[PDB]
């Protein structure tokens, strides 16, 4: 049973991410959520979730400067990918005031090219469906 | 074809409300969304949506003082109910920092008793499902 690991900051754990998780489940795609804001104690005990995931969906705080977010919070998520080079990484730039050019630069530097983004007056429900369709058709549909 | 009208402020139109709308649609429940922050010009042209709705779901900005919100923005929604006393009203106190006691007082004063609320570390996806189950079983299931 392949599954998806969604990583995020605590601010969207119970809002946007909860809808994303439920939409994946409705599609028949098992998933777990990892809050990157937890102590590195609990993170160590959660690393296996990320490492064993067939798909890693990183939901990024797109309103924030990547220079204060990536190394601090998300580098530890991506490093889990090499314990599984069958693992795909999908990135989501989420927020109502994206530092879009900054994040696109950041993701390119990290070698990440599969990117979904919040858009002006585009509904989050549509964004969720877009992420689900991508994960589903790429990895759970043949 | 009975339908639901969801009223809300612009801040949650494309986030929480979009998930609520999509969840109602998945359940087979037709629905439309009215943004209460629009000009009273466009509101007049949207009154019919509210008046003809079998269920009016008011998604309220629960982090805000009801004394600055209700009369200003939502009284005009509830007044549409009497053009249809077959119309039920469901209220949702949405926000991550609810002025809960203030809003409960406000709703009681308005004669409204069907109330869903954001809860500490309770997912919005669950809140949506709760609202959908209530609307569905009360009005679209016999
Ligand atoms: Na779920
Ligand atoms: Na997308
Ligand atoms: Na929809
Ligand atoms: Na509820």
């Amino acid at each position: 049973e392949e599954f998806v690991c969604i990583s995020c900051v605590e601010e969207v754990r119970y809002s946007f991410v909860s809808h994303l998780s439920e939409a994946l489940r409705r599609k028949g795609i098992n998933n777990v959520v990892v809050d990157v804001d937890i102590d590195d104690l609990l993170f160590k005990e959660s690393q296996a979730k990320i490492e064993k995931a067939g798909v890693s969906v990183m939901v990024l705080p797109g309103n924030c400067d990547p220079s204060e977010v990536w190394l601090d919070k998300f580098a530890k998520v991506l490093e889990c990918q090499r314990n599984n080079k069958d693992q795909a990484v999908v990135s989501v730039l989420y927020g109502d005031s994206l530092l879009r050019d900054q994040w696109l630069s950041e993701l390119d530097f990290r070698g990440l090219s599969r990117i979904h983004q919040s858009r002006k007056e585009c509904s989050d429900s549509i964004l969720v469906e877009e992420i689900v369709r991508d994960v589903y058709e790429t990895h759970f549909y043949v």
